[PDB]
């Protein structure tokens, strides 16, 4: 083995903690999340751990609502069971330094964008005209 090189995706790597959320209940309603799940999911302040190993990116979410972990290769579709229990087909790509995560299920689609802004990692969740913005800081 040799030491590999870095990548632009290294700006995302680390341990992150949710510090603010805007419009998440309305986003979840648009997605179709039911009342009790929205209430409990909306309280969570997850930690998100992003790591890279070769071509494989892993995003882990640790919370009191539901732990999740996805590992993927950019551009390559995978199966994902979301925190709210949707079974979706996901594809994650880079667009000009933004990680763009599209989830497809039941003829619906939602896009989650993750971007570095100053020392933060901003997560924008979009479902048909409804956006939620979630801001993470380094843990
Ligand atoms: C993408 C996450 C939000 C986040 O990582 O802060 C999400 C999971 C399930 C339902 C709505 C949103």
């Amino acid at each position: 083995q040799q030491m590999g090189r870095g990548s632009m995706c290294d700006a995302f790597v680390g341990t992150w903690k949710l510090v603010s959320s805007e419009n998440f209940d309305d986003y979840m309603k648009e997605v179709g999340v039911g009342f009790a799940t929205r209430k409990v999911a909306g309280m969570a302040k997850p930690n998100m751990i992003i790591s890279v190993n070769g071509d494989v990116i892993t995003i882990k979410s640790e919370s009191t609502f539901k732990n999740t972990e996805i590992s993927f290769i950019l551009g390559q579709e995978f199966d994902e069971v979301t925190a709210d229990d949707r079974k979706v087909k996901s594809t994650i790509t880079l667009d000009g330094g933004v990680l763009v995560h599209v989830q497809k299920w039941d003829g619906k689609s939602t896009t989650i964008k993750r971007k570095r802004e100053d020392d933060k990692l901003v997560v924008e969740c979009v479902m048909k005209g409804v956006t939620s913005t979630r801001v993470y800081e380094r843990a």
